[PDB]
């Protein structure tokens, strides 16, 4: 469901937030901040305003049926519990189907970006990317791996800075075959 | 600067409405309260004076540099309220009287200056100024290596870029040879 | 406009000329597939590369913006043989802070590259377009591509990589700025 | 097969018109003729029989594997007429008669089979079959490591990706240890 | 405990005479005062309850292990009053309530238990017990790697030897696999 | 100097009461006596002259540097009575007479000067001076690499810091080339 | 007028086997005179075919920069001892204004035919360089040969595996030292 | 046996005429004599008894394996009169009598058997058998690792391939465990 | 036992005459006295009781293994009067009483037993037995890693070979797990 | 310069009495005869002329450095009759005449000069002088790296120390670059 971004409502909330935390919204470093924060939230939650699935295009690979691997996909998301960024990379691997259906690398990157640009938990994000790729490409298998840094507890000096959370999702052939998942994972780690 | 908790929660709920979400759904019904509490810690520097954390001690035996590295540094961009995080490195030359301070106290000083609406260059300069003021050392050097996320999220910069800022006071500011040597020790791991 | 029917006829005539049998199983679909490959291979002729760039502003920082390992697939205009590699684009935003998306710079490289090209012309065209759109303080473009024209013949070593660079604005006037940018790009 | 130069040139000029270019402009007047000549060498395998290049010699001393590596391999996808290029590795175990052949002669066989409208898997099998036919060896193994550009051009696969294909005949197919050993030697630099 | 300064200082000056030194020479003029201060810091754990430093916080996002490594650890052997120093590694799995604590707070807890007349095994067990009590975790593991100087001082042992001790509570005590995994992370 | 056990023990029991502990627990039942004994061995150098330990030998074959490395070194800061421990490296060039001495004797000399209320520089200078006196060599070099605990215990300095001191006498003092190489020899592991 | 006499060569080898004290009729040597004669025909094939005529005509329309050929198989025989010295050759030439170039296999055959003679390595390298100058009329030529000599290893005089390196520069490479530096660096890399 | 120099030189002059060269040219006027001298050292084993070189000595301390590695081994293929060169490894277990012999003596025995028209397998067996006869050992093991040039000369193989041969006698032949450890020891650097 | 200087010097001069040297030349005039002097130190263990050097001390802190590694070990083969030298490793588990001994005293015990006409196995057992008798530990382990020169001097063995011997007493002899662990620590340097 | 074995055995038995041993115990019964036998091989250089071992050969192809490395070297200090052992490195530049010699002969020359009562520095110079006379080379360089045990036995020096000596003749002495290059090659592993 496509949602509504209310610029003016967001800016008013941000200015109220500055008063609540004790800051002075009128000082020079914060005059434009309510506006800049609203703009950042529009981009930070862009996935709510465009359907992530619609970005993928249709193409066919007539030569090969081998694994298509996409690596080091930029991944910037926001914890839904604390509205704090967790950022890293995503790795998507799919085996084209009998029809040879494929899609552009830039299009897979945008799909990941739109699912990540929502109030998210990393496990939900990994599963959603894999499910959409299965739905749209009708591939034999899909694998998604996200390597991200969570900042919620590191900021509150509870966990070591730099810790990396890793999540994976497997569909189709990678789910049924243990050898296939193991080989795909090795390619991602190397 | 007094933290109004109810005002913060109300603003966050308004923010959830603004972005089109439903604050009453289960995944966000506790979000306004959790975000307000997080903001209390993210801006903790606004409520306690960072300079006051430092304690008084004297090292009478030594004349060498005191160097502290990989101090956790978590801050918030004042322009976008988005985190930039990394590490800080503090080096000071104790004065003739030998005044020093605990390592944990320097870490607390960095944390409190960083836990504010900040710009990285301002944060580095503030840390250097506080150490000079309180310790009266011969020299101070501060280096912050932090990852900024504001422009990376908007696909403008490559992820993982690290910004480095430095501030030099006293001996490190007046003497270029000393600044070069100190910088080498901080950068080399 | 791309005349597909004309292209398919040309490719089929070409198969006859080289001695192949166009009716063979691996070549019956080839005239249509080759025409489609040429539509994308010369896609730059149909879209203005400069038009892809968007307008954005960096309010926080003014340091170098570096974009690396941009896929670059092009075709030699003399022999219609591919040369492929990567491109590296680095620009210093101006006072206004104008910037552009990483994907938009990537598409700009692709569209200029999807033309009958010589690598040196391509490097300058990318650098010039960024200057035009961003009005930056400086721009640097480096292309590392493998040329196949003489490797296809028996004249050149396989795997040789041609490197070209173009510097604009601050990078050309300041030797330190150019030298530092190159070190990060190559490493 | 006979190469017709003028027919190829007419097709190339027709193709340049089809893509919207002007063949008469100064940067492309000579291009149709250059493309016709490049095609003469790019499909040279169609005009000379690859098998005839091999010469006759016998190894009376040893019966161990003959391995030839980093053989230049330049071919053309038959589906898209786009180059895919890399290296080939040929290893054969001489038979009882000890029949062997020169490294350069094997290189020419790979080159002539590769200079055709090809699919990499067919190319590997054809090379192995010819060595099997002519040398009557105990076994043959052929490995091709080439970079394909057809789908990388259409941003579908990662640039720089390497396709590896293999063909095993005789002893290398029947003995798993022999295949494992030969493969290990081929992959090592 | 209650610390008396002049009583310690009188003992230190008495000690210098006993060992044959001259307390009035310039190297030792200020030694009696500094030694009393050093004992105040060396036994700071006797004067503050180590358990009280921990603060209360809750992690609602995660269920994973919290691991803190290379915690500075400086202690004193109770038999010889000679320092043994190294690092401590603390790992706890938060309970259902998600209770956690700050890293600096765990570091200070280790310091105060270490700043006592100690034997390394007692130190490790005391730290593990304190974390179990305050955090109510599913499991706790403590590992201390310290260099002992008592016997190296008496030319009895090779310099540089490292003593390693471990303490496991809750999940790590009941599960052998979990203990092996947690240990592997600590030694690497 | 002489060691009065009863005076030391009375001070130690007084010290344990001063810090507030219970002497009757089993960890302190026998500690008051051991502290007197530990101080006897920790300050054993005050009771034996370090210079007398060296023995007499002559090297008739060689006149090159004699280098002894990783000599165990355990000492105590005189200001805080806290141990600083590490290694010592002693290198001397035998004189015209070819005079040399045993490694075990050099180790004991370092130990006896080290088993005192000490400052690292004074210890290094004393060892070097004693070697010059006893061996009458052409040159002597002494290097001590020790870890100091005084300020690390007070959380003021980084744990693991290594203090390095040097003393050069005779030929190593007059010649920079020989000193530079000798220093290189000591640091290499 | 040169001609290879198979029968005369075999007779000489059989006389050679008698001279060294061996029995030519034993089973391990019955076929040796014929196999050695056949090997000498291939080892001195350069005397029977003109090396220069092998080069073909081609033109590079894209670039005028250096064409570099590396790891060309090179097998030759010392004329003084009739013992093989073997290695690789590296040929680099800058095309002229006309852009003239030639095939890699053609350059390889020119090197091989000059090498397949009674040779001295430096004269071999110079002859390759001159032939490339005359045939390609390039701006410059550089040839480098890295070969292993076996003459003294056979006579237990030198360690096996030593590599003799020779170079020859013509045209632009001889006049310009900078050009030599880049090209030479390219060959050794 | 004895070496007929004049007969060898005449054979070489006939060989030069047969291959089409001019023996009277300056490079080849001295070649026949130089080749004869090379054959004298190359086939020195035919002129000296390998068995007589070993000397008599007794090992009174130990009965464990005596291992000899990296023994220079230079030989000539009897089929092509082309060198194959490498190293030999000899390990023997002294008998009950404790008989042993010098390393230089094993080196000369290896050299004399190797300095003949040889095939590597025969060479390995001959060394092992001679050691068994003379030393009264419990067991003997010989390994030769050599590079063959015969097929590399005829452009069939890449240079540098290494042939490995082994021969086991006595205990190493009867005990699989003893041979297995010894083989691992010989191959490891 | 007591060394007889004059008898030793007379024997050495007789030895120099026997080997054909000139005792009166300048490099040998003082050799008989120097050799006798070296022998007094080389066999010093025969003149002082090795067991008496160990002192008594108690470890109240720990019950772990006490491990001593790289103890200098210089001995003389009794069969050839040739040195074999290396290191010794001594590990003992103190009993409940905590009885221990100094590192320098263990070194002297090893030195005195080693400074005799010896065979390595006897030396290892003697050291282990002495430690058991004096310290009454739960267990003792002694490992000697030494290079023997007896057979290297007579060119029978490869130089650099290391002979390893071990002796286990008490707990290390009864418990294989405890012995296996101690051995692993000693071998891994 | 005869070897009087019976005289040597009598001296060894007298030596055993002198050190306090019982020559009649079973561990020393055979020692005097074993020591005399070892001495015949250990001082073999005194009985045969080292210079005569070199043979006459000529290198007509090349005049660059011939380098022989890791030559086994076992010698005895003349002052203490204690072994010092290591390796020797010999490098010579052939003259215009090209005179050279076998590697084994250089090894034999080094062995016999080393198989004497020696001081390492005389040994290095004698080897260089012998090569200078026999080969009439342009230059010679000799380097010996040996471990001395005399003072390590007397716990005066660290075990394992390596003494390095060098001798340069002719071209290597007059040209500093030639000496520097040769020295670098010798020290490189
Ligand atoms: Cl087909
Ligand atoms: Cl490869
Ligand atoms: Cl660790
Ligand atoms: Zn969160
Ligand atoms: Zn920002
Ligand atoms: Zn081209
Ligand atoms: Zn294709
Ligand atoms: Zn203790
Ligand atoms: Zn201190
Ligand atoms: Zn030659
Ligand atoms: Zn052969
Ligand atoms: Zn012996
Ligand atoms: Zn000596």
């Amino acid at each position: 469901r496509i949602r509504v971004f209310d610029q003016q409502r967001a800016e008013a909330a941000v200015r109220e937030l500055l008063y609540a935390i004790g800051e002075d919204p009128d000082r020079d470093g914060l005059v434009a901040t309510p506006s800049r924060v609203a703009r950042s939230y529009r981009e930070m939650f862009a996935g709510l305003y465009t359907d992530p699935d619609s970005v993928l295009n249709t193409m066919f690979d007539e030569d090969h049926d081998e694994l298509v691997l996409v690596k080091e996909i930029p991944m910037y998301s926001t914890c839904e519990h604390h509205l704090v960024a967790f950022h890293g990379v995503a790795h998507v691997g799919y085996i084209p189907g009998d029809d040879g259906r494929v899609t552009g690398l830039s299009k897979i990157a945008r799909l990941v970006d739109l699912y990540a640009k929502r109030p998210q938990v990393q496990e939900r994000l990994t599963s959603q990317i894999a499910d959409a790729l299965m739905k749209k490409l009708d591939p034999r298998g899909v694998i998604v791996v996200i390597e991200a840094e969570h900042l919620c507890m590191a900021m509150r000096g509870v966990r070591k800075p730099g810790s990396v959370t890793t999540t994976s999702a497997v569909r189709g052939l990678f789910k049924t075959n243990a050898a296939s998942r193991a080989e795909a994972l090795d390619l991602i780690l190397r």
